[PDB]
């Protein structure tokens, strides 16, 4: 009736219903199993706890990520996220309303069709649709041209659209996210002597990154000032009381997006991805893929990383190019927004892989390009 | 038909029937033998003993306990006591109902064993269980977190609990308990030339810490005032009518309980096994625990006992924590009671060793964690 | 058939049959030999005299008492009594009935391995047994618990008793006895000019002991009113018809067992050898032998003694402590009655010595503890 | 003069000087203090006493390890474990040689600071310069290329080095360490009714481990045999010469190192920690860290582990590689000995941070990467 | 000038000078008073006589003794002891010296505080210290580690100590001591008709066991051989030329020692207590004491202890322990010599209580361990 919209993205499950301007359903994508004992099952004992109830407990229990890098490798545990988004979070049965998907580009195309199988054979999905994140993103913020750097915790991705039109050849995809940055920390917190080294204190260590990092206009002079200068240190509190602090760790981690080579990666930065995807775009559209270079997804929410970015592409730009960071506050949800708007268009609706094509055509069906 | 409860605590039998809200038998863990004597078997006198006659003929027989730091050494001993439970006090054949045990943690396999083929050989026990005493205490309170601390006469242990699961990485046991207190205050009164040294005098030291003794809540300065006032002093009417005056030793017996080192001990104090239990758990799960610190057992009577474990758990938790001390006026029989409670319980009903899966299986069936 | 009862007691022989109330042959162990003269054995004289014949002949006659101190020291004599006892009093021959004997504590093997031969070789006694005259006592007066004086001609003895258990090792005694308060008033008398020097003359002393002499409840004050007030003085007339008046040496004599000192012995009073004797016994015994002291042999029989021992006790016990002096009008026999009782007992027909045993075991079975 | 090498390992303090192949001085890295009574200063008593003293005393004192998980958080005693190793075993003034000292990678700079404090400025130490233990071992070894799994007291970890560089971003480190395993035994033991609960009792169960376990190459068939055969139980003579039983114990304490579930861990076991190490690592290094998987340390003196590794890595790597596991009778030592080779080459001569330059340059100088 | 040393030992005054290698003053801690009549103090007659006098006058004189089970409880008596200690045996002023007093462990602190005062009131003593007899005794053997069995006259006690240091939750205290088994065997005596109740006969009785007892090695074995075989008996003198036999009574004395039952005491014999001790220390320290039993006191006289007392511990002792029995022919001396020796040593010269700290300080300094 209203199609559904339900952005599997790595680490956290975004989903409400087209025409929504927000999720109803936000949560963590994991699940989680007791560490210490056996399941008392003929007590009041759980086999496994997800999202919400992985994270309130998760102390006791071992928690994973059925998504690594965006590609869904634990199909069981993906499905248990399903199963509680559509009947606990938001519930409602997958019969009543058709599903909208998203997913990163350059991924195996057995996720696209497994994921595919399972809305049709597990969830009676009546029809569904799986689109490119950065698709979505870029028609959330309603311009036909533009490139858009989607960063989200298992993949970064930057694909150019003109005037409508995808330029599949400047596609570029790197694997440093969210998640790794996030282990980038907990290693480089060890140098102050907190060692998190359990899967509850990564959860912990992602909590601290998230209030307390920002990105530093300027690396080197923000590391020589934190150096002398006690203003840079904040303290955070752990959930069991015990304070601690936090100094140049803070602007250390998110500057991996530009020096992947933190982390032993050959990757280009963020900066230096998103000004090679321009350039390996026609000389005639570069002009507008640099005036509109369009941010999206949790890792672009650390404070300052729009004038970085505006900062290191100015840098690489010809001088008398004109360059423009969009970066609205609503970044997070971008993917979400974009699909809400989608999935209420009179054009997508005759896009839809019904489940009658699917059961005659086969997962073959799942790389349709109908537009 | 009735599950029978049979709380076998060091230095005290408490049993009743399931469902009951309160022990119906009540007697020390007692055997005695005749002193100075020869039995006139030929005349109407006994061999033995047993709990309240162990007590009133006192003065004539030697005592024994056949418990031991919770560990069950002199079986026939062992054997006289149940004989006495099940044939004198509650007066119920074995054979009539199913029976529920309790044991400290961390004993020897074979307490397990040997007490589960008496109740199957000896006494013919339709089915049986034993279970942990921290366990039992937990579910006597009500609540599924927290860290119960059951402090009895052999054997003081720590057992946290989370949600209903156990955190058996993190149980800590000590082996001071009531009946080193005892021998500690035997010792510090001969300083007013007061000595006891046979069993029976033993018995009377017992009951004067039991009525006298406080902890106090701050023992260098109680000391320090004990030093110079008379108000400190009780006085304590012997068995034949002499009369002794218990000064500062009121409160020197119970502070062994935070300074084990007046004994020869390496061993934390409660408050620091607490703590170091609570520092083993996940930093998610200390919280609660410290929210939540469960008291059990009969030297938990002694007045001022929770307010001196707040004082000290507080000083060693984070200051942003809230730290509280639960302390019923039924912690004397929390472990007896938490039996009935579980007893009757239909998850409990399918966890039970019947007779004939133990001569099936045999001995390592005591091992068994259904749940 | 009927076991016979002989309580072979210093100075007063008393015998009858177990299930008699009392003794049916009470008479003096007393054997005389004529004075003045040889024996006439050609005409109607006899060498010796036993008993009643001793006494109505007494004038011309010197008189041995073959039991000193409890020991028998004169085994001839003791067969002339025991020949007599037998033959002419109860008219009994040896061979038809067990024997039951009494004996002191603490006296010298041989004094029970000599009986025994004797009863085995001169007199064909089927089979025997030796008892305690404190413990027949307590069985006399029917409890189980209790101290007991008895207090007799040669010995004052302290055997207490616990739920009948003896405490052997708090047995006390005493040289003091009846046979000395008889001397020691013998001399008390030459104060007013009156001799007596001879044996007979002893047994005069010893009528007036018996009928004068009473336990002043405060000798200082009975003494120092008995110094201005001739209330206290009373006749009493001697066999040839002369009259003598008696004064305070009436409390005076009987006064030597609270204060032994008066006669040179370094031995404790009545009253501090009983108090001793519970002190030396367990704490949780001491208040029911506090409660029950007992009192038994012809040295009660002054008037007056359960009131000043009550007194003596009250004052050396604890304050809070009840002490009661139990003292029947029937102490004299108390010994005699209690072996009537056991003898009868289903219990001690399994005790007894016969004579089978006896020749197989030889004397150390004296020393057997049956029960 | 001559490098002095001093590795301060977790438990046990090794250090002689560069160009020895082997160290001079071998002792506990403990310092004790007297448990029962205070020092008798007046007399011949001390403090504190170290090493073999510690030992030699260990039943009247209180043991600590001043470093733990390989961080030392007791200074004080660390300076009394330097004291004595320069002073008393090896007898010599740290101003006569320069001094090489190890580290587990990955602690608090704090540590590196500190040791570098103390030995600039209480032991006048001419030049110092502090080394990770896995780059020493594979030194020692004689090979470029490697990954060394260093486990000792403390901490067990694992540094692959390919053709003499570092992989940084590979580095794993476990908590999982001796230390670990001999607590974990203390607790199994309490089974068969062994308990160790002070230090020095400890001391023995470290003892026992030491001479006893093993690693089963089949853990499960191992423990079925174990189940009913006699011929896996081995005697033991206690110091006070008690003789205790070890059964399966011997087996499954070192298991631990392959299941650190059994600790309460969410860790990775020694096989998958090394072969995610490994797979951390680009495509065209992994053929030959597989072929070359170095151990050292104590842990890996129990006997088997060579061979369990070997069954454990072959099972998780590709079928077609080769897998070697190389593992000298000189393990426990590899670490001093690659301190000692180091220390005497010509390249490692110019990498020694001076007193001069450290007074200049601060702290920061001993993040100094001079190679 | 030179420390005075003075052993209160019961029964037994032993004093000399500190250097000296044996007292001086050697005399029964007795004060005997008249007993017959009053003091004719109008001519040449005392109040009291003491030591050699009390003997000398023994048969009209009460004798008492002012120490019972090691406590002073006639202080006046003590004082008349002191006084002649002082000025009629050793001959010197109290103000010349400082004097060393010995103590038995564990006694009311009153008696230490009232020693104190007599000898800074009474006797103008500058200094004083009072020790623990155990303690001195091993400075006597000249070992410092090894465990202690003082068994005197009215305590015996055993303090383990260990490389100087004193393990005092092992110290163990006996009731049971010489003057027990010398009134156990004025009770035994009475079996051969030999009465000894006054005092001057105690004393004999104590003068026959000195002579005639000794251990059996084996009791019931001996004692079957005294059954029959008239070697056992030897013959003693009494005072007034009457002669007695001792039987099996010549072992069946000391066997109390061995078997405290006899007695009536529920206390371990001195080869249970010795062996308790030791188990109550540390696993690593009891090897030593079972090496090292060190025998001291009066008690220890009895030929054969040292033999008994062997088999004894090493029955109980593991198998493969080493256990020595050291019992030199001066242990009889053993305090009085270890008293002399620490008295002259410079480090004990710290430890005294001077008058001057005394009188400031008040009575609690006697509880001062200087060291
Ligand atoms: C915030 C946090 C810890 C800090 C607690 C407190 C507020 O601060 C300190 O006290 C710092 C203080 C400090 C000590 C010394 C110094 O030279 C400089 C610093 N670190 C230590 O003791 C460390 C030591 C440690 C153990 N393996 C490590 C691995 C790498 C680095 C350190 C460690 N230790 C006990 C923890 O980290 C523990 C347990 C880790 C192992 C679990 N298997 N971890 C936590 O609780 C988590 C949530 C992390
Ligand atoms: N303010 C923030 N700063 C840094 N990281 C953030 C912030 N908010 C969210 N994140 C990170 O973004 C990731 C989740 O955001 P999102 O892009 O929605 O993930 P996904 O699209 O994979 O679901 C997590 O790694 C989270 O820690
Ligand atoms: N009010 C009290 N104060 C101190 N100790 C007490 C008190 N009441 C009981 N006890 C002690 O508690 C012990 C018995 O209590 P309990 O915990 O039930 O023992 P158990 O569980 O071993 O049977 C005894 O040591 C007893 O002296
Ligand atoms: N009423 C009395 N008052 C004082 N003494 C008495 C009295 N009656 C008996 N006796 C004394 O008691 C002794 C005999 O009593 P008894 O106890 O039966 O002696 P035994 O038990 O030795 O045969 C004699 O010494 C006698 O004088
Ligand atoms: N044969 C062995 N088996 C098991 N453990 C051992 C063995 N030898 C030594 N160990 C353990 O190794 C540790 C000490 O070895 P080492 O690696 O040198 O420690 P560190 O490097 O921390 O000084 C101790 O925990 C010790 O018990
Ligand atoms: N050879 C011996 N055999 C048995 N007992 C002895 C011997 N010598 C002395 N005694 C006993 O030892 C006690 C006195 O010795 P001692 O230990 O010096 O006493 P104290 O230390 O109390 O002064 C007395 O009880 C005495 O009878
Ligand atoms: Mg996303
Ligand atoms: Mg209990
Ligand atoms: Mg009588
Ligand atoms: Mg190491
Ligand atoms: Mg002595």
């Amino acid at each position: 009736t209203t199609a559904l919209v339900c952005d599997n993205g790595s680490g956290l499950v975004k989903a409400g219903f087209a025409g929504d301007d927000a999720p109803r359903a936000v949560f963590p994508s994991i699940v989680g199993r007791p560490r210490h004992q056996g399941v008392m099952v003929g007590m009041g004992q759980k086999d496994s706890y997800v999202g919400d109830e992985a994270q309130s407990k998760r102390g006791i229990l071992t928690l994973k990520y059925p998504i690594e890098h965006g590609i869904i490798t634990n199909w069981d545990d993906m499905e248990k996220i399903w199963h509680h988004t559509f009947y606990n979070e938001l519930r409602v049965a997958p019969e009543e309303h058709p599903t909208l998907l998203t997913e990163a580009p350059l991924n195996p195309k057995a996720n696209r069709e497994k994921m595919t199988q399972i809305m049709f054979e597990t969830f009676n999905v009546p029809a569904m649709y799986v689109a490119i994140q950065a698709v979505l993103s870029l028609y959330a913020s309603g311009r036909t041209t533009g490139i858009v750097l989607d960063s989200g915790d298992g993949v970064t991705h930057n694909v150019p659209i003109y005037e409508g039109y995808a330029l599949p050849h400047a596609i570029m995809r790197l694997d440093l996210a969210g998640r790794d940055l996030t282990d980038y920390l907990m290693k480089i917190l060890t140098e102050r002597g907190y060692s998190f080294v359990t899967t509850a204190e990564r959860e912990i260590v992602r909590d601290i990154k998230e209030k307390l990092c920002y990105v530093a206009l300027d690396f080197e002079n923000e590391m020589a000032t934190a150096a002398s200068s006690s203003s840079l240190e904040k303290s955070y509190e752990l959930p069991d009381g015990q304070v601690i602090t936090i100094g140049n760790e803070r602007f250390r981690c998110p500057e991996t997006l530009f020096q992947p080579s933190f982390i032993g990666m050959e990757s280009a930065g963020i900066h230096e991805t998103t000004y090679n995807s321009i350039m390996k775009c026609d000389i005639d559209i570069r002009k507008d893929l640099y005036a509109n270079n369009v941010m999206s997804g949790g890792t672009t929410m650390y404070p300052g990383i729009a004038d970085r970015m505006q900062k290191e592409i100015t840098a690489l730009a010809p001088s008398t190019m004109k360059i423009k960071i969009i970066a609205p506050p609503e970044r997070k949800y971008s993917v979400w927004i974009g699909g809400s708007i989608l999935a209420s268009l009179s054009t997508f609706q005759q896009m839809w892989i019904t489940k009658q094509e699917y059961d005659e055509a086969g997962p073959s069906i799942v790389h349709r390009k109908c537009f």
